[PDB]
Order: C-alpha cells, then sequence, then structure tokens
C-alpha cells in the first residue's frame, strides 16, 4: 500500500518475474482483470501469493460493479447492473444488498477493494449506460448511497467515479479525447459534491475526459480538476487515483514516465499502469521513491472465508434477491 503505483500481472499464477516487481517500494497495489480469474480457489491462491511476495501490506483491487462490469463471475453471485436497483419497488433496500454482497464476496476471496461505485448521471453515454444508478441527481444519490452503505458495512473502502462526471461524454471525431462540451456540468458535479460532503468516499477515480469550458486537460491529468476543484472547492480528503496511464488517446503527453509525473503533479496520490509491464518497469526505474501512508485507509477492515460468509442469512437472502432482480429486468 505504501508506494503509489498500481500494476497488473499476466495470468492465473504469480510468475517469478511478478514476485520481484511486487517488492519494489514504488508498488502499492495490484489490479486484477478477467485474465487473472479462472476459479475461486485459484483466485485465493493468487492473492495469497501476491501478499506473500509483497511481504508488506499491499492493495489488491478489481473493477466489480455488477452488470457489464463484473470481472469475477463464475463461482460468485451475479450482481445486476446498477441501473436495476431504482427500477424495483424497494430499490434502496436492494442497492444496499448489492453493495454488501459484492463487497463481502470480494473480501471472502482476499481482495481489498472494488473500484466502485459509478456516480455518473444518465444512460446516454454508451461506455456508461446501465452502469449508472439513475438519470437524475436524486435517483443517483439515493441508490448509490445505499450501495455505499453496503460496501462500508463489510469494511470495504469506497471509490467514486468518474469525477467530475462521465454521464454525458461524447467520443466522436470532434476532439482527440472523449469530451463534454457543456457550458455547465453542475448537476453531474452535484452528485460528487454531495457524496464528498457526506464523508462516504474513501477514494476518487477521475474521468479521462476533457471539459473544454473548464480546462484543456483530461480531468485525470488536470491540475484544475484534481486540485482546485476536488481539493479546494469540494474539500475532498481521500485518495485520488489516476486513470490508466497506459493509455492516452490524444497521444500528446509523452511516454509513461512523463504521464506518471503529470498525474502526480496534477494531484493524483496513486497511479495505475495496466496491460504494459514494460511501461510499469520504466516508471519503477525512473520515478523517485515515494510513500503514500494515507493509502493504508484503503486496506480491507474485515477478514472471513466464503464458507463463513454463506452462513449469514444476510448472504442467503442477498444472493437470492440479486438473481431475482436480474431476472426481473433482463
Amino acid at each position: 500500500s505504501l508506494g503509489p503505483l498500481w500494476l497488473d500481472v499476466a495470468g492465473y499464477e504469480l510468475s517469478a518475474e511478478d514476485r520481484e516487481i511486487l517488492q519494489h517500494p514504488t508498488v502499492g497495489g495490484v489490479i486484477l482483470f478477467g485474465r487473472n480469474y479462472h476459479d475461486n480457489q485459484q483466485l485465493l491462491a493468487l492473492n495469497k501469493a501476491i501478499r506473500q511476495a509483497a511481504k508488506r501490506p499491499i492493495l489488491i483491487g478489481v473493477d466489480q460493479e455488477g452488470g457489464r462490469v463484473q470481472r469475477f463471475r463464475e463461482g460468485f453471485s451475479r450482481i445486476p447492473p446498477a441501473q436495476y436497483y431504482a427500477r424495483a419497488e424497494n430499490g434502496v433496500e436492494l442497492a444496499e444488498q448489492g453493495g454488501w454482497l459484492m463487497a463481502a464476496e470480494l473480501i471472502a476471496h482476499d481482495v481489498d477493494l472494488s473500484f466502485a461505485p459509478v456516480l455518473d448521471m444518465g444512460f446516454a453515454c454508451k461506455a456508461i449506460g446501465n452502469r449508472a444508478f439513475g438519470e437524475d441527481v436524486q435517483t443517483v444519490l439515493k441508490h448509490s448511497s445505499a450501495f455505499l452503505r453496503g460496501m462500508k458495512a463489510v469494511g470495504m473502502a469506497t471509490t467514486g467515479k468518474h469525477f467530475p462526471g462521465h454521464g454525458a461524454v461524447i467520443a466522436d471525431s470532434h476532439l482527440e479525447t472523449p469530451y463534454d462540451e457543456r457550458e455547465t456540468i453542475a448537476q453531474d458535479m452535484a452528485i460528487f459534491r454531495a457524496q464528498i460532503e457526506a464523508g462516504v468516499l474513501d477514494a476518487m477515480m477521475p474521468a479521462h475526459v476533457v471539459y473544454p469550458h473548464y480546462d484543456a486537460q483530461p480531468a485525470s491529468g488536470s491540475s484544475y480538476w484534481l486540485k482546485q476543484v476536488l481539493r479546494e472547492e469540494l474539500g475532498f480528503k481521500g485518495i485520488v487515483f489516476s486513470d490508466d496511464l497506459s493509455m492516452e488517446g490524444a497521444a500528446v503527453m509523452g511516454g509513461p514516465v512523463e504521464r506518471s509525473h503529470q498525474a502526480l503533479v496534477a494531484g493524483c496520490d496513486m497511479i495505475l499502469i495496466c496491460n504494459k509491464r514494460e511501461a510499469a518497469v520504466e516508471v519503477l526505474d525512473n520515478l523517485p521513491i515515494m510513500e503514500v501512508p494515507q493509502a493504508e485507509a484503503l486496506l480491507k477492515k474485515q477478514q472471513f472465508s466464503y464458507s463463513e460468509l454463506k452462513r449469514l442469512e444476510r448472504w442467503q437472502q442477498a444472493s437470492a434477491n440479486m438473481q431475482r432482480l436480474i431476472e426481473q429486468f433482463s
């Protein structure tokens, strides 16, 4: 946890190469993907090996939102798209069950966190779509707050995304980066403001999106968005993640070291390099050695097995209810 860099590994088992890189002090976390997941026991063994190799505490994360974004499916409870909760008569009750269930099952497999929830507003952006909890401020706040309560209940740190709002993003040929040209994104940012003020977000992941009325840089590499707005105007005190620095579609920001430097200078606490071991190594070989002690707040607060979890009536009911919810609106 102590170093700023999150990286990833090639497959189902840790390689000798992986074990060495995990000991580099600049490393703070491992992000897992579908390619790292075969089955429950293999996942437990992988995470055990990551923790053994690291020696010191290290973060293990995954994108596990439900619906279209659920990396670990086989042998896990299926979690619905975030959109479904508000379509039910007891959406707030069910959203809390979804957040609790998703989180509990990750903790049972030795994962610290999921990069969730989505706080984006509306379904019109193809990349977001039914990953959003609703189409208006109240609906998003109501159901995302519930989902957050569920995650917190089992001791999982929360991550709001994609700040300052990905709900209305366009990614055609007008600009070289996905963009939102609205003169005001007040409604979208109001959601983030409300959740920051309620004190329920441990971390934030910014959008790799340009908001040209506001600033030239994608929010994820923007000193305006990540310092002036997120810290000074909104008062956020948690961890700021970068976007995946292995990609920058405009291709104007230089190599991985330059991109990493800009994310840190812009206001990111931790940086992510996915799918590109050679880029991660270049960053490791060149970045100053730094520590992110405040990131220890992201380590999970509970430990239990999947067997133990299943003895809870809470699990029995949540898992059954999530299946019924999926069947209801699919």
